[PDB]
C-alpha cells in the first residue's frame, strides 16, 4: 500500500486488536477505486491457521446488504414492488394485522415491531406461517423502526418468490456471480472449509447455528477480497454491466425513512457526509424502538453519504462503510464479536485520514 494507507491502518487496527483481544482480523481499504488488504492473527487458534486474504468470516447482519440489493434487483426486474402488500406474495397470511403492511415495511423494519429474532422453535414453513400469523404489532405500519431479522428476513424470502428460485440460487445467479464474488457463500462448501475461520465467544470456537430465515438475515460468509469487491460495486454501481443489478444497488441506497441523523435504505443505512463518529454511533441495546419520518418519495442514493452496516454472530464482528463521493471505503472482518462503537471509531479514524 501507499505508506499513508499502511500507516493509518496499522496504527488504528493494531491497538484495536490489542484492546479487544481479537484473535484474527482482515481489513480492506478501497482508495480511489483500488483495494488494499491487511491481515492479522488467527483464523483457527488451535490449528494455528493464519488469517489470509482467502479466509472466510461470518458477516452476520452485513448479509442484509446483500438481501437488500437482491430485493432491489427483483424490483428492477418488475418481479415485485415495494408498495405491494405482503399478502400478495403470501396469501396464507390472512390475519388482519397484516392489512397495510407492505414489502417496504418488511425491508426497512417499519412493519410495527416484528421481533429481533425468529424463535428457535420455528423451523418448517408451517411453523413460520404460524409465527407471523400470531405476531401482534405494537404499532401501526410505517410509524416506528425496530431492527429485526424477522422483518428483512421475510422480505428476502418473499422478494424471490416470483423468480421461482430458492433464495440461495437467486443470490448466487443474480448477485454473487455477476459481481464475481466467487468466494462468498450462504452455505460454505466442503471444498472451502479449509478457509472458514472459527469465531470465538468466551474463548470457545463457534460457527453460526442454522435458523429460520438465516440465509436472508444473517447467512453470508465471505473473504476480505470479495467484500472489497462488494464495496467497489456499491461505490460505483454504474460500472455494473447487469442492468437490473445496477438499478438494484441504487435502490438499496435510496433513503426511505429518517430517524435522527440516519436514513434507512434496503439493508444499507446512511448518514449525510461529513459526520463525526459519535453521531454515527448515535447491540449494547438489545432493542431500540425509534419513531421514523417517511421520506415521500424516497431520495435517490446521495453520493455525499457515509453508507454503512454493522454485523455480528456469536463469534464474529464485521463492519463495512463507504463514501461514494470520495470513492473511499473500508471492510473490517474479525472472528470475535467486539463492541460496535470500537468498529465505527476505527473505521472513521481510517477513512477521515484518507479523505
Amino acid at each position: 500500500a501507499p505508506q499513508q494507507i499502511n500507516d493509518i491502518v496499522h496504527r488504528t487496527i493494531t491497538p484495536l486488536i490489542e484492546q479487544q483481544k481479537i484473535p484474527g482480523m482482515a481489513v480492506a481499504v478501497i482508495y480511489q477505486g483500488k483495494p488494499y488488504y491487511f491481515t492479522w492473527g488467527y483464523a483457527d487458534i488451535a490449528k494455528k491457521q493464519p488469517v489470509t486474504q482467502q479466509t472466510l468470516f461470518e458477516l452476520g447482519s452485513v448479509s442484509k446488504t446483500f438481501t437488500g440489493v437482491l430485493g432491489g434487483d427483483a424490483i428492477a426486474r418488475g418481479e415485485i414492488k415495494l408498495s405491494d402488500p405482503t399478502t400478495k406474495y403470501w396469501p396464507e397470511l390472512t390475519a388482519k394485522q397484516w392489512n397495510g403492511i407492505t414489502l417496504l415495511h418488511l425491508a426497512t423494519y417499519t412493519a410495527g415491531g416484528l421481533p429481533l429474532q425468529v424463535p428457535d422453535e420455528v423451523k418448517s414453513s408451517s411453523d413460520l406461517l404460524r409465527f407471523y400469523q400470531n405476531w401482534q404489532p405494537a404499532w401501526a405500519p410505517g410509524t416506528q423502526r425496530l431492527y429485526a431479522n424477522s422483518s428483512i428476513g421475510l422480505f428476502g424470502a418473499l422478494a424471490v418468490k416470483p423468480s421461482g428460485l430458492s433464495f440461495e440460487q437467486a443470490m448466487q445467479t443474480r448477485v454473487f456471480q455477476p459481481l464475481k464474488l466467487n468466494h462468498t457463500w450462504i452455505n460454505v462448501p466442503p471444498a472451502e472449509e479449509k478457509n472458514y475461520a472459527w469465531g470465538y465467544r468466551e474463548g470457545k470456537a463457534v460457527h453460526v447455528s442454522p435458523g429460520a430465515l438465516d440465509a436472508e438475515a444473517y447467512g453470508v460468509k465471505s473473504t476480505i477480497e470479495d467484500m472489497a469487491r462488494w464495496v467497489q460495486s456499491n461505490l460505483k454501481p454504474l460500472d455494473i454491466n447487469e442492468k437490473t443489478l445496477q438499478q438494484g444497488i441504487q435502490l438499496a441506497q435510496s433513503r426511505y425513512w429518517q430517524t435522527g441523523d440516519m436514513y434507512q435504505g434496503l439493508g444499507w443505512e446512511m448518514l449525510d457526509w461529513p459526520v463525526n463518529p459519535d453521531s454515527i454511533i448515535n447491540n449494547k441495546i438489545a432493542l431500540a424502538a425509534r419513531p421514523v419520518k417517511a421520506i415521500t418519495p424516497p431520495t435517490p442514493a446521495v453520493r455525499a453519504s457515509w453508507v454503512h452496516k454493522t454485523g455480528a454472530t456469536g463469534g464474529f464482528g464485521s463492519y463495512v462503510a463507504f463514501i461514494p463521493e470520495k470513492e473511499l471505503g473500508i471492510v473490517m472482518l474479525a472472528n470475535k464479536n467486539y463492541p460496535n462503537p470500537a468498529r465505527v471509531d476505527a473505521a472513521w479514524q481510517i477513512l477521515n485520514a484518507l479523505q
